[PDB]
């Protein structure tokens, strides 16, 4: 009997890859009907799924480049228990395999990362595993500094899962309304069923721990060029990461934009914000492409 999602479609009837563990990620990809300029990963956030991502792809696949993504293990259309995940690198070494088998088959093109909340963690690792290999990353309020308070109250909650044998216990969920001032978004967030509503096993908020600590051993050998958005009132990725990625890479090409009182998820945020920051990703990509 054919492996299937967690959601009963088998993957045979769907874009997929196996992993170094044996697991099937589910997979999309926007291509242009022209040759392609680049090729770009997105690296979606905790709790999500590229899905998330189809207008800013269909932007990107506009400007010639193939847009491909995954979820990522125990997320969305994937295989995995859902937010767990073994080590935080695995995410990393699943992007890099992706990226290998599509630069197999399109060689010679030039590849770029995008990457939001955790996947922003992710696409920081990946580069800094392959220095002067990546074109270019774009960071959307990436994680590099939780918001302080969420960090002392959980690293308590870690101290009691890394000194005894708790298996099930876990944070509260996020309120998805901090996020984004956009009320609409946030009304479509918490109908997309692939979307995991939980909160945090203790396990996986000890894991994005790990990410936060090898972020910052990354950041004074991080060369790749990036462009950094960030909103001034996110109430997740504390705005003062996104200041010392600036101030810490070594990158001889990195670009901050602060949006001024905007929430966490700027790519689904106030209309005004949203529209700029496709505008901007626009205006990057194409100027590091032609
Ligand atoms: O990756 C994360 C994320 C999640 C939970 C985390 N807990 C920690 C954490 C804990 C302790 C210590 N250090 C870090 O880091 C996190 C990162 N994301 C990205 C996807 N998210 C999203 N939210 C929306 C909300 C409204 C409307 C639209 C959306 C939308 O599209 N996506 C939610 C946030």
């Amino acid at each position: 009997s054919p492996r299937r999602t967690p959601q009963s479609i088998p993957y045979q009837d769907l874009p997929h890859l196996v992993n170094a563990d044996g697991q099937y990620l589910f997979c999309r990809y926007w291509a242009p009907t022209g040759t392609p300029k680049a090729l770009i990963f997105v690296s979606h956030g905790a709790g999500e799924h590229s899905g998330r991502y189809e207008e800013l792809a269909r932007m990107l696949m506009g400007l010639d480049l193939l847009v491909f993504a995954h979820d990522h293990v125990g997320h969305g259309q994937s295989e995995g228990e859902r937010m767990v995940v073994s080590d935080f690198h695995v995410f990393v070494r699943d992007v890099l395999q992706h990226v290998d088998s599509m630069q197999k088959d399109y060689p010679g093109l030039p590849v770029f990362l995008l990457g939001h909340s955790m996947g922003g963690a992710i696409a920081i690792l990946t580069a800094a595993e392959r220095p002067g290999h990546f074109a270019g990353m774009v960071l959307i309020s990436p994680l590099v500094l939780a918001n302080p308070e969420s960090a002392t109250t959980f690293k308590v909650l870690a101290a009691k899962v890394l000194n005894s044998v708790l298996p099930n216990l876990s944070s509260g969920p996020i309120d998805s309304s901090v996020l984004s001032r956009n009320k609409t978004e946030v009304d479509i967030y918490n109908s997309d069923p692939l979307i995991c509503r939980a909160g945090l096993k203790v396990c996986f908020g000890i894991q994005l721990l790990n990410a936060v600590s090898r972020v910052e051993r990354a950041l004074p050998k991080l060369t790749v060029p990036f462009l950094l958005l960030q909103g001034s009132a996110d109430r997740l990725c504390d705005s003062k990461g996104a200041y010392l990625l600036m101030e810490l890479a070594k990158s001889q090409d990195k670009t901050l934009k602060i949006y001024e009182g905007a929430y966490h998820v700027l790519h689904k945020e106030l209309p005004e914000v949203t529209n700029s920051v496709f505008h901007e990703i626009n205006m990057w990509v194409s100027q590091r492409t032609a």
